[PDB]
């Protein structure tokens, strides 16, 4: 129906002439609508974080302590988008959420938590409660790579009342165990556990050491959350952020160690020297990372910062300091120049609801990253407390319950707004608005009433 | 709404003799119509008996009396024969002090009826909008899904005038789908496609075969325009196309509705306007010493005192613009003699 | 059911116990619940207004200029009550107010509304329109008592466009009139006029006479409307206001001739000698009127104006400003003492929402006067008029008073209820005798 | 009247530190660098519709 969607007579204004003026913000303009002759079912929402990763869902979780530890990054990354784990804390923390975050979800598990004989059933209580997995093997001297001797699971000491009896008491016993032997194919080895009506599959050598481990739980999840957000070896995408400094330097390789797979530098003001210089030092050290430069609102800066090897850009600077620019502004022009050279950028600030979010992504950013929006879901860092009739998050929030249920919202907000402007993608609508396709009308004041 | 004002009333509600006065009253509270035909076997057609109105059963005791005990005999009632013109059967009506005049065949059967009611509404609104045989235009919405299609087709039975589609985003291939098969399948009908609000999308939907377009969107989703400049815009294109427009949203007052008019659309669309006069559905109810409507919104009074306080602001302003007419006003408009001032924000005080 | 109903244990505080301390609201107290084995459809809420006038709705519509004139009166009447003309105007305006209610309803039509043969339409139509009547008789001259000589109804002459043409051309002609000879009794007579599926049945001597006329939309009115206030020939009853002064004695005369059933002593504080006085000419010059005294608010005031005659008292003074009393107390002191001696009485003010009448009642009153819950509706004086979008009279559109009579009428109905009283003289007894409970509630306890 | 801040001394102080973060976010040393860039068109500034003043 390329007759019915281009539009000729053009009534409207191209993002070019909107954003030519002042500064604008995402409620000075609104979006003209097109052709519609899809459902809103198949539209495609995704967007380049960097210039190698995708995201099935366009969004990511800021690096605030308020928001984004290892329980909230790993909700983003299952919904189809990213988190960021924030760098107010220690390197050894930051680490530790990482590991949190991709090791969650695998195909064969490396390094199996396991135990020896004589660990008490409080010990394996502890392990579930704090860490939350189960199906802890039970081996030679408790390494997770000794002889395999046996496997306890929820069922095997839900019921025992001495704490401290030894494992090995209600342990499952090897002899009795469904087992593999390297090497094996993943597909092999999951449908034998799905035949198998058991949790795990252990796959071991010759010698009934312990290689690794295969968990019907990760094929739940990838049953339950089917664009999850993936690196190459099955495992949940991470991110994590981190300053330019020099002791920074540290912070990375550990974060590295960690498995991350984009690192994203933190700075209110990123078109500085150290940060050239971390950027050029990072592509230089660690080739396999990804960086996020930023903060930056204009194509100064952009420009430095991708001439030092950014791979995307964070936008956003203000959204008393008389320095910043207003964002839906700062996002488009920026965006455009980085997509001339060909790196994507996240909207970071001002997005308070779904308009915003899809203007923002319509005038040129790929992803979004949601800070106050997410503040107080049921998976940022904080304790829950009761205060005037009404719940609330502390180290206050309102509880927005499960950012599950938001991410999905969000999700099929932007698919009706993308259908309503008559595109089946937004990678789609980001083209026809710089080819002057998808056009806008500023709003007067009066107007936004 | 089509039966509610005719010359020759078709299909005239009668009943058989032996129902009873319960009935009868039932009909005049449900449905509002008096002068109910009594007739052989009750049918529409039947042989005519007798007439029932209001003073021949409102001083009876017992409901379950059959209406043949207090209902006009045919013997003593003026009727008239088939062939008649509606111009002589109504003088007949009125020589004749009665309420009801039927029209009978050679076999006393009732082929039509007159209803001095018909008369006194026509006095008293004498700018009705009709159609061609003096009923009430109507006009009723739908979706442009594929089930939707049932629905056209009973309510061109029920004798709509204008089809009006239902959409928040209406430049689409269902739509334009929608707006081809109701031309092609029913060309006696007039649609109104929509909703619009840049001039693409109108170019779509009037190639379509659309005979008029309702203007407005959003008067979180991000899509939509400011309403007076889509009015203007949109009304444009089409008119110099030959289809006329609808202001649909953001209309709150009576200077709203005279610049809609003015800047382009034939005729306004009243939602929140009109909510809560008395012709609306919902029950009222008493709250907080005020009266509201509810399945709220404040008690307006009747919409006819209403629709002619709308009436005489409009007039009054077009008198201020120096026009004698809104066709004017727009022609006038579009050749740049009728002139407008952007207004700052300052000076909107 | 008397001994679920009667209260023994007795958990509550009795009326003279609530208005023993300081002055209170109606806010400041709630009636306590008793014991329901009845509908409230059963419910009597009816109250005397005076001496010898029993409203079977206990409501009175307030005389003020803003409230009550012709149509308002008719509405309260209608429904059960009564309205109160208000005084701001000339004694002949007045008067017609009056005379607009007492003739608006009637057995026999005693003078009907007449016309001479050369009169134009344009007439009827201004009387249909102005005056709401049809069946207009022609006669001889036009007197009401000439020769019947036609009749005009709505059917006879909404089709013709001169409406300067003599009514002459389009009535109907007595020759061709079903009507019915002097003397008869108005049972047949109004039967005739069903059997006869006209509007009207005029009454003629031997000589053709026009003695009197029946309407078939008087049936009607009595048919739709069973409550109604009337007098014995079947009239509305309507009050009239008037001040104390000594003009007003003309103005009361007037209102006599008019045919009001009852005067209502204008004043915010009646108990003057000016009052006392006027009172006292009223009984002796036109003993069948009922005097409704006040305003008062202490039961030394009411001792004065009921030893000078009066069949009722205003209650309210304050619902400068430095005289007064909590409105509640009032009426609570005021209807005990008055009762004591046999006079009912009326509250006047403060009266907001159905709540607040139903406790005014429950403490003594047996009549509740509306003001502020009535204005604005349809029947009230004034012109509609549009303003942002809400329309006004200023206060907003409340829609016809009798709607909102019916919504007061269940209100009492289900409150009365609730407290286990199937009448609201029930309930006054009850509070006096100390089985209908109350409690006074803190400030903190309304919300 | 007025409220009590302090010593005038800590205000300029605080308003010191505040030039001296804003020049360093602006890409300049010294204020007398930002006035000629400014006048030379290398400072560069965004006016601010009245919706993006919030
Ligand atoms: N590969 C295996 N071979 C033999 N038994 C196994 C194997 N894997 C798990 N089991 C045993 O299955 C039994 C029931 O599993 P259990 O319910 O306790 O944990 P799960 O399989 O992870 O599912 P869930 O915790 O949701 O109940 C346990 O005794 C467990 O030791
Ligand atoms: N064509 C007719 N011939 C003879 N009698 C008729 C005829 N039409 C109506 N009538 C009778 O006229 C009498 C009075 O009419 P009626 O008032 O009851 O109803 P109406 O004419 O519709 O006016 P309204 O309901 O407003 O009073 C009735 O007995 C009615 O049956
Ligand atoms: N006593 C009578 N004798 C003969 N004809 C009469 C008599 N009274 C009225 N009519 C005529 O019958 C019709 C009267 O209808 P009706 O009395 O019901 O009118 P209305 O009181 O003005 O209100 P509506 O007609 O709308 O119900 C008129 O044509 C009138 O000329
Ligand atoms: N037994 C078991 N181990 C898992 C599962 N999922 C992940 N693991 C592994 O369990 C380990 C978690 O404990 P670990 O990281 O060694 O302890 P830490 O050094 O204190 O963080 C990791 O090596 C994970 O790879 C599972 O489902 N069952
Ligand atoms: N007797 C009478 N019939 C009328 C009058 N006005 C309209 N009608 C007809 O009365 C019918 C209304 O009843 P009807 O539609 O048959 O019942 P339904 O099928 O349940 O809607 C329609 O056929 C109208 O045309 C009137 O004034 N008097
Ligand atoms: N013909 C007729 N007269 C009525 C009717 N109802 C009341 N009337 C009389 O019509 C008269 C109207 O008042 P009238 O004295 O003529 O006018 P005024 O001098 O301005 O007050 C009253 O005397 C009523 O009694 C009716 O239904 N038909």
């Amino acid at each position: 129906n390329t007759n019915l969607r281009t539009k000729t007579l053009r009534d409207g204004t191209t993002a070019e002439e909107l954003f030519s003026q002042d500064g604008l913000s995402f409620n000075d303009f609104i979006i003209l609508p097109g052709f519609i002759d899809f459902d809103s079912s198949k539209v495609n929402v995704s967007g380049q974080f960097t210039k190698n990763i995708l995201l099935h869902l366009p969004l990511v979780s800021s690096p605030m302590d308020t928001v984004t530890e290892s329980s909230m990054a790993r909700a983003m990354a299952l919904m189809g988008g990213i988190g960021v784990i924030h760098n107010n804390c220690t390197v050894e923390q930051q680490a530790r959420m990482v590991r949190s975050v991709k090791l969650y979800r695998n195909g064969f598990i490396m390094k199996p938590k396991s135990v020896s004989p004589d660990v008490p059933v409080s010990t394996i209580r502890n392990i579930k409660s704090e860490k939350g997995i189960s199906g802890i093997l039970v081996t030679e001297g408790g390494k997770y790579d000794g002889k395999l001797l046996g496997i306890v699971c929820t069922k095997d000491i839900d019921f025992v009342k001495d704490a401290s009896a030894p494992v090995s008491q209600y342990m499952t016993r090897r002899e009795n165990m469904t087992v593999e032997r390297y090497p094996i194919k993943l597909e092999e080895a999951m449908d034998v556990l799905n035949r198998s009506r058991h949790g795990y599959l252990p796959v071991l050598n010759d010698k009934d050491e312990v290689v690794c481990l295969c968990s019907r739980r990760d094929a739940v999840r990838a049953r339950d959350y089917p664009n999850s957000s993936l690196d190459r070896n099955g495992h949940l995408l991470c991110a994590a952020a981190t300053s330019t400094r020099e002791a920074d330097k540290g912070r990375v390789a550990a974060l590295s160690e960690a498995g991350i797979d984009v690192l994203v530098l933190d700075s209110s003001q990123g078109n500085t020297i150290y940060q050239v210089s971390f950027i050029r030092w990072v592509k230089k050290t660690y080739p396999h990372l990804e960086v996020v430069a930023g903060n930056v609102v204009t194509q100064d800066q952009a420009k430095n910062l991708i001439d030092a090897g950014a791979d995307s850009l964070r936008i956003g600077m203000g959204s008393v300091l008389a320095c910043g620019r207003p964002q839906a502004t700062a996002i488009y022009k920026v965006a455009r120049y980085a997509a001339s050279r060909g790196v994507p950028c996240v909207a970071d600030g001002g997005l308070r609801n779904v308009g915003d979010v899809c203007k923002a992504l319509a005038v040129g950013a790929n992803v979004a990253m949601l800070g106050s929006m997410i503040a107080g879901t049921s998976e940022t860092p904080g304790e829950y407390f009761f205060k005037d009739g009404m719940r609330l998050k502390g180290y206050a929030v309102l509880d927005k319950g499960s950012v599950l249920k938001l991410l999905a919202y969000i999700h099929k907000g932007l698919q009706q707004s993308a259908q309503d402007i008559g595109e089946v993608s937004f990678d789609a609508i980001r083209e026809k608005v710089y080819e002057g396709q998808v056009l806008f009308n500023r709003r007067s004041l009066t107007a936004q009433s």
